[PDB]
């Protein structure tokens, strides 16, 4: 009866990524002139020596460009954003509640446009962001701006850190696979309005945060049992798993306070990540009988330049493997949960333009990776799809 | 093989609720004397007219008692919690970050204990609260307090309203059905430290919020294919869905600010909820061929007494249907996302005490119901289990 009902209602094949869309705020921030903008707007133009320290931090990041919702105009209107740790939460909430769903909507429309199917066929919405907390939430506002059916199943995931991007594919996997016809709109959106703050001579971590984080949103449509001739899977989601690394709460993390968000980290975080991938990758790839780390493709959350270097070095990958992560991080900065969607889009796009056999740079099996506070490690095994040029 | 692998890794039968645990803070607040306590600790004994009002509010709520983490001591140590609307967010964060996981742990242990099986067989943790945002978050802390294996798939749902307790069953359904052997720990925990504040003579809305909300946590183990002679389902989850009521965002909701959380409602929220249920319940129950609303059992998030009344009257339910919601509301208050789990625990126990043939008061089919800001309506169709006396 309910076993019969079960068989009827569940999907047949594995979850697939059917479309990818991305978007940023319209305001370009060049890293070479960012110290100038940052010290001027934070009324710190009378500490030239701290300004020089910052220029060197900016250069070290390896970031060329980021896109930020914030502008000098908004900062002028809302000066408390420019202080180090003054109560500023209200001004920050005013913005993120409004804009988190607006930026998400751009990335979601693009994903939907590529998918090329009606919004009425979307059954679930899975939406993550650090920011934009209200009731009704950001998911309600996003659903409403898109004109999704009132019967779409919504799930908002607030304030999980950078690995939440990968984690949403783990959730969407179960939603697409367990429900025949389920089409899952997956969105990550991050705007650094809650973490932007002026400088303090004794806070490297907070000033470092001013240098490497950008704004961005990413969206995929996820579904099993693609419609013959209409839905063209880019990747099959083969497996998804999470692992927490014992006694590493201190590696990285953050607090939410009256000043907004602040993030901490150890200098050895690049090593702590790289050194703790072994287990995850073994669980993931040993069933497929993978012999060598260079034998699969890599969609990595970049974290930072040092993190990429550490992972590449530990797994002894050739430069090509993480070059997509390097590219996105260079051109957009670290966009938290959104970053991995930008990286995934780059992999499949370079794969098409450069004439590859598959969406995973000519390779069959790949691993998508996210990592954040925990330390939390998100591993998604992807199967590439043939490219018929 | 993508399809063969899929056929082997998924569960066969419906998600099952295998155990239920509940917990509250140890501090009893009797409603009869709550006006005296509230006006005294917030230093408002010279607002006798507002006090007179609040006592009338408290009488009308029909709440007899609540359990709150907050005490006279906490309030003396952190007087900003008492102000109507000064910045007090840091004080509140300081408490909720540590306490939310702590209360959740009590409910979680009770559910695990009834389930009767090793912690190591838990594969997933799904945890919701309005409160306790930090990175790493509450799920990590809870998993750590429980001593869960590091490979448990964690998910934290922050800052969703009252209907979130229901929606976690919607989530748990797919995780459990789609993964062979999956055992999901589902936990809801709420502590009102973030919305407690002193009284303002021009704000009855916020004042009403101080009369009806309590603290608590509920937990279930959800799995598919129960072990014969080891795991005994209390209910089967046959179906679960959400819908949103158009143009009702202002019906109820709230804002997270430097003063913490405040909640808003329209006076006609009961009718708004009652009048917009039929559609959801029709979609849920028609496929089972049920002809009358009294044909099924009811596990209702209570909201408040006015809301229970309006649903009863609108659906022409006889008094027994929402009996369990009433008893839980009256004895514990609205514990937001956790309440529905107390109601569930109450139904299945009463069913056994009163000699009913099923864990659903002798009927086969039920609806577990959650509602909150959106308006959001969460409908979970349950099948009861035979009771053998």
């Amino acid at each position: 009866n309910l076993h019969a009902l079960r068989r009827e209602q569940r999907a047949q094949g594995p979850a697939t990524i059917m479309a990818i869309g991305t978007a940023t705020p319209p305001n370009l921030y060049e890293q070479s002139t960012f110290p100038d903008f940052y010290f001027r707007v934070t009324n710190s133009d009378d500490k030239q020596e701290l300004k020089k320290k910052f220029r060197r931090m900016c250069e070290k990041t390896m970031v060329k460009k980021r896109y930020l919702h914030l502008t000098e105009e908004i900062l002028k209107e809302r000066p408390k954003l420019c202080s180090y740790k003054e109560a500023s939460f209200d001004d920050r909430q005013d913005i993120v509640v409004e804009e988190i769903p607006r930026l998400a909507k751009e990335a979601a429309e693009k994903a939907i446009k590529e998918w090329g199917r009606p919004k009425s066929e979307i059954t679930h919405l899975v939406f993550c962001s650090i920011s934009g907390i209200d009731m009704p939430g950001a998911d309600y506002r996003l659903a409403t701006l898109l004109g999704l059916p009132l019967t779409v199943n919504r799930l908002m995931i607030y304030s999980q850190a950078c690995h939440m991007g990968a984690a949403m594919l783990r959730i969407a996997k179960d939603l697409a696979e367990n429900n025949r016809g389920a089409r899952v709109l997956v969105v990550a959106c991050e705007i650094t309005v809650l973490s932007f703050r002026g400088p303090n001579e004794g806070d490297f971590e907070a000033l470092a945060g001013q240098a490497g984080f950008g704004d961005g949103a990413g969206a995929v449509v996820v579904g099993a049992d693609p419609l013959e001739g209409i839905e063209k899977p880019i990747y099959e989601i083969a497996a998804a798993m999470q692992e927490t690394v014992a006694e590493s709460q201190g590696a990285v993390g953050g607090h939410l306070r009256a000043f907004g968000w602040t993030f901490y980290f150890l200098n050895q975080l690049p090593a702590i990540i790289a050194d703790n991938l072994g287990r995850s990758l073994e669980r993931a790839l040993a069933p497929l009988g993978v012999r060598e780390w260079n034998d699969v493709f890599w969609v990595a959350h970049p974290g930072n330049w040092a993190i990429i270097d550490a992972i590449e070095a530990k797994l002894q990958l050739s430069p090509d493997k993480l070059s997509t992560a390097r590219h996105v991080f260079t051109e957009y900065g670290n966009m938290q949960s959104a970053t991995v969607y930008f990286v995934m889009d780059e992999l499949r796009k370079r794969s098409a333009v450069e004439g590859r056999s598959t969406t995973g740079d000519g390779l069959q099996w790949g691993v998508l990776l996210g990592f954040g506070p925990g330390l939390s490690i998100e591993t998604v095994v992807l199967r590439s799809m043939p490219l018929h040029h």
